[PDB]
């Protein structure tokens, strides 16, 4: 199964995030290319609950968290299903890469098809901050760009 | 269950299409508001197979047709699941309305969540034209705007 989200916004940030998952129990491969970010930085990257674009990136809602866990790093056992950590940007403000994830799925009751991908303007503290907010959003800040995840082939 | 598609394009056409379905076997209520269309006209309106926005409205692919039927009117037994016929535009180029449909679903194997809604620049001939093309696209023409269908609440 393949899916894709086209990230758009009014802040100079844009990109494309592709997803591929063979079967429900297998890892989903997430690959991305995002331009216009601050250079030489780390930016929060997550799947948000709703694929609602009626109000910029605000209507995407919170991090997708069907299991009601706290915000964490992708490698943490305790994390939101949608937690993809930080993406590193180069000297030109480009973030490009790919990784495998076993919580994110394109098949089943937790499918992210129809939800949203959000790239943040700040660094995700991975739930390790001194705040209640750290455990919610990772203090990743603003949402310069986002896109609804659609099914493709 | 609720879903929504925000229609965007570079042709002056834009809008929002909302979907609501209680349970799989029940009709889905489709409501829409679309601006910037030709005034006093009828414009093709359908759900396309892919929620892929990488190439304008082209990447949405063909009309969603899992049952491999020919293109028809919404009230025809023989139609594509995605066939929503024509939407009427007023003197200001606005199309606004709502209808119930029993083939379009937000639940199950034929769910349209993650697919796309496309509003056309021409009138849909409802598969009643003298062509092979009529049975495919209804000769609805260009796709000035489209949006991926996302899950909301
Ligand atoms: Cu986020
Ligand atoms: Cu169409
Ligand atoms: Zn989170
Ligand atoms: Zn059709």
């Amino acid at each position: 199964v393949q899916a894709v989200a086209v990230l758009k916004g009014d802040a100079g940030v844009s990109g494309v995030v592709k997803f591929e998952q063979a079967s429900e129990s297998e890892p989903t491969t997430v690959s991305y290319e995002i331009a216009g970010n601050s250079p030489n930085a780390e930016r929060g990257f997550h799947i948000h609950e709703f694929g609602d674009a009626t109000n910029g990136c605000v209507s995407a809602g919170p991090h997708f968290n069907p299991f009601k866990k706290t915000h964490g790093a992708p490698t943490d056992e305790v994390r939101h299903v949608g937690d993809m950590g930080n993406v590193k940007t180069d000297e030109n403000g480009v973030a490009k890469g790919s990784f495998k994830d076993s919580l994110i799925k394109l098949i089943g009751p937790t499918s992210v098809v129809g939800r949203s991908v959000v790239i943040h303007a700040g660094q995700d503290d991975l739930g390790k901050g001194d705040t209640e907010e750290s455990l919610k959003t990772g203090n990743a800040g603003p949402r310069p760009a986002c896109g609804v995840i659609g099914l493709t082939n």
